[PDB]
């Protein structure tokens, strides 16, 4: 369809997934969102080295199958995460070196992939093998010490274990094209493809924050890797602050690249995130869709037709032909907004911020005083509350994040002075808005 | 001692208090702040009816005394809260009505005031006796049902129990003069003064939010009651969003009325607030001062003798005479800012929001990716993180809310291109900024 992320992505042959935590599958609020929005699943921890092989030789797939089963039963493919990694290695592997580790690594791969043979769409065969030292070289780990050729061996092994699975190299901070880490990974994959090493994909974790910000050149990075002859996938996406524009930009970068299989966000609600302090996901802890959720859905669905009032613009009601107006250009907090003949004026110029606010006068925010039908919509000092955040639906409707209700011209009024309130979305013309 | 709220309030002959929860007194972070900043204390719950008279005729002051003991031990006066109220009534009282409830009410006042006789500066004798239906009438409670005279009886009883205390009538939604509830209370107080009913004060809770926002006519409300011959006090102040301007405005309103005894904010840190979801106080959960704190302090100190950069403006370092500049007018997230020759360019126009952000381009925020010295100050999409909020100190320095560090011109550099960083605050000219 086009009302959920997974369905929207499928329209272009792609998937939109998440990271599932087994301990939450018992939470109905959690599973209600997950089963509905995503068609791809990655076990957040259940399929890692320490979890699938607690003791060398003895494999445990209980927790993993739990996630795997839920996924397939609910219509989702699975990304295996992960086979060869320097982190989250069980204690016994952390003490292995030389040719014995190399052997342990190979066994582990055969074991996990054997168990899930033919059931995994994508396997993160090797994860984070490059350093952040700025040199573009291999990270210094027990695995790297077994020989520079360990990555290649891991991939050749994997291909044997399960030729049906797409084999990916996964890593973070390899999104910005100008980074040495990015280039080192690029050179490696190019080489692998030239020498014939069995690698089918590169996973871009895409953990963006002010420390390592998203950069428009991310698309260039994806296109370059795609040109090598391998698929690309956004594997663990989360953006600090969950900016609508950035989430939409990453989404469009994937859509702009034919080889971009899909996008996986690292968690369901912000409260489930490994970095909840950055409220980096698409759903609030209370389960409500954030502004970024609708920006992603719209991008996946192809979006609108023409460019929006990028910073500054009027919001005109479809049924009335009138604009959202702040009475007498008042700046008083608590002043309820109204409908009025459109004209150039600041009290009619609204800016949609990446945070999902509809700002007027620069520091005033469209604000909902409550969450039920009839709630008054007014201006109030901006502070970031969810009752000041809105989702801009592609159907012309504007929905409050906190209330999940639509901007509504009271009683379907069209005359000047008609007040604005929150009300159950009805697709009515007094709940649809366009551009002047 | 204009360095703390209490000390600064004292220079205008006023106090600045908070609400203390005894269960948090064992928290050093909480007490360090509470002891330093306030010189007035109100027990958030420990002196209420249910807490002081658990069973009819059986008084318990353990919780109350823990708060009181801490208050006087740290040089603070105490506001007793509260003696007669329709809410938080112990079960045995909720079951009463008529003459039996009337006497219980009187018995409670006598027992509680007797224990604290001569130790309480102000007592909220009656709390929330008026309705919100918008009629300005009395609230329909078991207390009101005993007779319309119950409030008068409560005050006469209180004066007799401890004539050394100021007797206050406390309520909410009585700050906006145009509201019926406000006028209803005004008429009652006026009635009491005329007939000689003992009443020395009116407490305006001041719980401001988008449901009932602050209105500048609050100053007239305070003036109106003051004219009746009673002192006035802002008793449970908290503002949804903690707007710097709203906090400064409420502070100035009180300072504009000679009879306004002082201001009490309902809580220390946002996490201690009964409405933490509204982040309505002056300190963060980590104990750090918020943008609103500095605005209240500056307000208490009389503020700047000249209007700040209202609606955009340049920020010029004193030790360099150069302006805060975004390299090549770039709008790319992650771009570290610099010092550069001041000129009418948008990449040099910064706007300080009520949330404490230093915005550029409209939706880009001065950002710090880290909390330690040497951390680069850059621009990033605005999302409300504390690493995107700043305090404008009277000494001319700009401090990061999350880091507690000052914007610093690297190596005291002065030439163009000099980068900005976060560093331990100094009185240096490379950390001083003039509002031009
Ligand atoms: O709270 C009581 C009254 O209810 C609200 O006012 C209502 C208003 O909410 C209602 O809105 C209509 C509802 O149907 C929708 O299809 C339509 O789009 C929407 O405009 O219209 C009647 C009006 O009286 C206020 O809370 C108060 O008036
Ligand atoms: O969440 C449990 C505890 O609840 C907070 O305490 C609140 C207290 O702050 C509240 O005070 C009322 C607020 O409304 C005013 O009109 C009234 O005058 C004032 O007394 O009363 C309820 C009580 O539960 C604790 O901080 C939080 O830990
Ligand atoms: O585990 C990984 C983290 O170690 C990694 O940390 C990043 C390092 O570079 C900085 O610029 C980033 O801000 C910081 O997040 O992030 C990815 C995560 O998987
Ligand atoms: O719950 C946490 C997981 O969410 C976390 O996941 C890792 C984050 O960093 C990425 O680089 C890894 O690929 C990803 O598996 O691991 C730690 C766990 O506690
Ligand atoms: O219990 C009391 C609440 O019922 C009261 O609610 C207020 C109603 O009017 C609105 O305008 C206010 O925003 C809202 O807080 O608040 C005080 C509380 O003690
Ligand atoms: O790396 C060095 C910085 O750490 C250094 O920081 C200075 C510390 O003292 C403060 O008084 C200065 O303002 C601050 O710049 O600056 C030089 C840089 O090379
Ligand atoms: O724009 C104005 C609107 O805000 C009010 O009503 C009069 C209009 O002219
Ligand atoms: O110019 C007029 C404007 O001032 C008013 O607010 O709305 C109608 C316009 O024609
Ligand atoms: O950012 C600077 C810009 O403002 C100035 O005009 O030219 C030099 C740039 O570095």
């Amino acid at each position: 369809a086009e009302s959920t992320l997974g369905a929207a992505a499928a329209q272009s042959g792609r998937y939109f997934g998440t990271a599932i935590a087994s301990g939450k599958l018992g939470d109905s609020a959690y599973t209600t969102i997950a089963s509905r929005e995503f068609n791809m699943v990655t076990a957040e921890n259940e399929m890692k080295i320490d979890a699938t092989e607690p003791q060398r030789g003895q494999f445990n797939f209980s927790a993993g199958d739990r996630v795997y089963n839920w996924a397939v039963q609910n219509g989702k493919q699975v990304r295996g995460h992960t086979l060869a990694w320097h982190s989250q290695q069980p204690g016994w592997m952390q003490s292995l070196s030389g040719s014995t580790l190399r052997q342990a690594m190979i066994d582990h791969i055969n074991g996990v992939m054997g168990h899930y043979k033919g059931k995994i769409a994508q396997w993160d065969v090797v994860n984070e093998a490059f350093s952040d030292d700025g040199s573009g070289g291999r990270r210094d780990s027990n695995l790297q010490r077994t020989g520079n050729d360990w990555i290649e061996v891991a991939f050749r092994t994997a291909r044997a274990a399960d030729p049906a699975a797409k084999l990916c190299y996964n890593d973070y901070n390899i999104e910005n094209w100008t980074w040495a880490k990015t280039q080192g990974v690029y050179n490696m994959v190019r080489d692998f493809k030239q020498r014939g090493v069995p690698i089918d994909c590169v996973g871009f974790q895409s953990h963006f924050n002010s420390g390592s910000p998203y950069n428009s050149n991310f698309r260039t990075t994806l296109q370059n890797f795609a040109a090598l002859g391998v698929d690309v996938a956004i594997t663990e996406l989360d953006i600090q602050g969950a900016s609508s524009s950035t989430y939409a930009a990453v989404t469009n970068d994937c859509l702009a690249v034919s080889r971009c299989l899909g996008i996986t966000v690292w968690g369901v609600r912000d409260t489930d995130s490994w970095r909840s302090g950055d409220t980096p996901l698409l759903f609030n802890g209370d389960g409500s869709k954030k502004a970024a959720y609708t920006a992603v859905l719209n991008a996946l669905n192809g979006g609108s037709s023409t460019p929006p009032p990028s910073g500054g613009g009027q919001i005109k009601g479809v049924g009335s032909g009138r604009c959202l107006d702040v009475p007498n250009a008042s700046t008083t907090d608590g002043t309820q907004v109204q409908l009025y003949d459109c004209h150039s004026a600041t009290n009619q110029q609204w800016t949609y911020t990446d945070a999902g606010e509809l700002r007027v006068y620069g520091d005033k925010c469209l604000d909902a005083a409550g969450t039920g039908n009839g709630t008054k919509v007014q201006i109030y000092s901006c502070w970031g509350g969810d009752n000041q955040k809105w989702r801009l639906n592609s159907d012309g409707s504007i929905v409050g994040v906190q209330s999940g209700l639509c901007l509504d011209a009271v009683g379907g009024g069209t005359a000047n002075g008609t007040l604005i309130q929150l009300y159950s979305c009805s697709n009515g013309s007094n709940q649809r808005w366009t551009r002047t």
